[PDB]
DNA sequence: CGGCCGTACTG
DNA sequence: CAGTACG
DNA sequence: GCCG
């Protein structure tokens, strides 16, 4: 954890941030990789060269690194478009992202004021912007233990034998939290089926859960549970919390997803597609067929991983402690 | 030229 | 399906 | 945007 050019993945994260809510996903993915590698990195860039020889950087991104320091400034960023703020704002809401923001704009809405009013919303919407400001917000860990234990505890109580961890940055070791994983599993491989209905309706007699934004519980196969809860007291924010159940023998590779971080999967997966194997929450497969546009096209055979490390092994990678797993 | 991860809900 | 979301 |  050494920032060690700030000032100019500073300048770069608004212009990527900017192509995101635009909806130039594929630009904006590469300024991602490019502002890691230059934060990961052990010294000040001082040179067109030193920049191109970094991985994730390439001609193109170098020229703009010098920019900004023979220059100052970065003159792409006086040439923004006026939108991009507003555009931000309205992709921020939980439920809307860069198609529904354009269109908000492109109707000339420009505030959230102008939102609640006016906008038409959608139920996920509506409950994202009644916390608008609830889902920016982190948490400390400590309160993120609390939610871990308040779920854990609803479900142990129906079923002792139930497996309940806590993921996502709490696992990865952080000090705050944007909201908590939670991953539930069974050892005997059998009774995690059908327990949603059980932990959910449990949770809301205590009054737990406050708004539901995906829950197909009318499906006796649901697989997630994105919602909004808080806890008792005062003094309390609402806070989002993400349950999982995973049947037993998917339980390494469910951890894992789960623990991410999002761009250390993405780079997981997309080593495993080097090597014509596959990796998913599901499991790690090997001998998948995919085509001319790496599009799977032949499904290949699930690997035995009882634990994380097996993944790792079996990728021909060293471990990594999930707290090594910030990319 | 063209992929850039592989999934699960919603309506 | 397109959109949005999860890590 | 980067990279093979
Ligand atoms: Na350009
Ligand atoms: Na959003
Ligand atoms: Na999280
Ligand atoms: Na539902």
């Amino acid at each position: 954890a050494t920032n060690h050019n700030l000032h100019i993945t500073e300048k770069l994260e608004v212009l990527a941030k900017a192509y995101s809510v635009q909806g130039d996903k594929w630009r904006a993915l590469g300024y991602a990789k490019a502002i890691n590698a230059l934060k990961s990195f052990h010294k000040p860039v001082t040179s067109y060269q030193e920049a191109c020889s970094i991985p994730g950087i390439g001609k193109r991104m170098a020229e703009k690194i010098i920019e900004i320091l023979e220059s100052g400034h970065l003159r792409k960023l006086d040439h923004i478009s006026e939108s991009v703020p507003v555009l931000e704002l309205f992709s921020n809401i939980w439920g809307a992202g860069t198609k529904t923001a354009q269109m908000w704009y492109q109707q000339g809405f420009r505030s959230l004021e102008d939102i609640r009013s006016q906008a038409s919303l959608t139920t996920q919407q509506a409950i994202g912007l009644k916390h608008y400001s609830d889902f920016l917000e982190r948490m400390p860990r400590e309160e993120a233990t609390e939610i871990e234990q308040t779920v854990q505890k609803a479900a142990q109580a129906f079923n002792s034998g139930l497996l309940c961890v806590a993921c996502g940055s709490y696992r990865r070791g952080k000090a705050t939290c944007g909201d908590v994983d939670v991953l539930i599993t069974h050892p005997d491989g059998r009774s995690h089926r059908g327990i949603f209905s059980r932990l959910l309706d449990s949770l809301r007699q205590e009054g737990f859960l406050t708004d539901d934004l995906v829950s197909q519980e009318e499906n006796g196969q649901q697989q997630k549970y994105l919602g909004v809860c808080r806890l008792p007291g005062p003094g309390r924010r609402h806070r989002r919390l993400d349950i999982i159940v995973v049947p037993y023998s998917e339980f390494a590779c469910a951890l894992l997803y789960f623990t991410g971080s999002a761009h250390f999967n993405r780079s997981m997966r997309a080593l495993a597609k080097t090597k014509g194997m596959s990796l998913s929450e599901h499991a790690l497969s090997t001998a998948v067929v995919r085509n001319t546009h790496g599009a799977k096209v032949g499904p290949g055979r699930v690997l035995p991983t009882p634990t994380e490390k097996d993944v790792f092994r079996l990728l021909g990678l060293p471990y990594r402690e999930p707290a090594e797993r910030d990319w």
